[PDB]
């Protein structure tokens, strides 16, 4: 089982991505309880990065299954596929 | 052997967590020598994130042993168990 | 195959490091196309962190081959070795 972690803001918000048995899922903290997020994509390995534009968070999740990495994007309104390609 | 890296400030401070044979340990840089930090917990996989409240650092380490992730918290005065749970 | 991701600035810039078959490479984004960066070092495991000095980026990549981690540094003038040692 393999994790990636990100955080942002003053609360802060935390997102932990877990790769287990070719599935990546998301646990979320926003200052109250941990909860399961919307992110569900295939992968045996994950890494993640985020930034703020004002108060709006932007997340990029790099999901790898075998020899292929797909980027998944949060920009305020659902997970969308990004334009990232490997070597 | 697997690592996680975080940094903060402009010095910078860096922490590198290393999972080796089910033990996670911490190496630290604050502007002079690398040194062994107080973090010592079980795990074969590690991720970490951090934030600053003014000058005070807050670190969260996600230590995974098998199919269980535990969150470890630095808030200025020792490593404490965090409230994180998985799915 | 294993990745590490970092980002900085408002654009933002992103760097994704991929460990594949004991080789770590780098895919870069700066606001248009994804492109291949200069990073090329050995490892089966990678972590990375970055910070700004003003708006100029400093990157540290932790490349692990078997039992030992080597730090690689970007400070604006090519990839250089760092002084990191383990336990
Ligand atoms: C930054 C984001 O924080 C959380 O925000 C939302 C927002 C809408 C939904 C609606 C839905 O899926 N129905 C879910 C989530 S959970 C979680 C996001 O995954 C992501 O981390
Ligand atoms: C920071 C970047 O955000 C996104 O930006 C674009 C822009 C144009 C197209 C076409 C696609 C994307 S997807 C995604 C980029 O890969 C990268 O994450
Ligand atoms: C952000 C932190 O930086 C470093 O700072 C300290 C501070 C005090 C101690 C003594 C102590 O509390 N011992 C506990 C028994 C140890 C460290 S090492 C390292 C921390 O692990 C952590 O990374
Ligand atoms: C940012 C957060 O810091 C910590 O906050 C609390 C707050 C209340 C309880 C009870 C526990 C924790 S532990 C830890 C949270 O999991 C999370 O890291
Ligand atoms: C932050 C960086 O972004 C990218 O920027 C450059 C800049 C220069 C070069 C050429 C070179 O090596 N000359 C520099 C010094 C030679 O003494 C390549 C890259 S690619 C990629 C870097 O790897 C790294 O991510
Ligand atoms: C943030 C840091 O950036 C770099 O900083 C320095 C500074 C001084 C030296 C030479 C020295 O005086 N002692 C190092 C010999 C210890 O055995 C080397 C480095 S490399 C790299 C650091 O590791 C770390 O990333």
């Amino acid at each position: 089982m393999q994790t990636a972690a990100i955080s942002w803001g003053t609360t802060p918000s935390i997102r932990v991505y877990t790769a287990n048995g070719n599935k990546i899922t998301e646990r979320c903290y926003d200052g109250s309880n941990w909860y399961t997020g919307a992110f569900n994509q295939a992968g045996d390995n994950v890494s993640a990065t985020c930034w703020l534009s004002g108060s709006a968070v932007h997340i990029r999740v790099y999901a790898t299954s075998g020899g292929s990495t797909t980027e998944w994007c949060w920009d305020g309104d659902g997970w969308t596929r990004g334009a990232y390609t490997g070597l």
